[PDB]
């Protein structure tokens, strides 16, 4: 009873494992991935326009995939222009 679903761009969090292209590949809805420089531990993943990332299974499924519990993932915020 912990399905997330997203129809856009989110940050994941782990323990820095080269597993997670992999893991984020496993769905389709994902488009590419993207580190972040000012947090080695947290990636930004870009959804394909047009696609959703939903989990019937929740974040729990997703952990199991890449085999961390620490596997979360949060809502991407869109940076502002000046």
């Amino acid at each position: 009873m912990a399905t997330f679903q997203t129809d856009a761009d989110f940050l994941l969090v782990g323990d820095d494992t080269s597993r997670y292209e992999e893991v984020m590949k496993t769905f389709d809805t994902v488009e590419a991935v993207r580190k972040s420089d000012l947090d080695d531990r947290v990636y930004m993943v870009c959804l394909k326009q047009g696609s959703t990332f939903v989990l019937n299974g929740g974040i729990e499924e997703l952990r199991l995939l890449t085999g961390d519990s620490t596997l979360e993932i949060q809502p991407m915020i869109v940076p502002t222009t000046e």
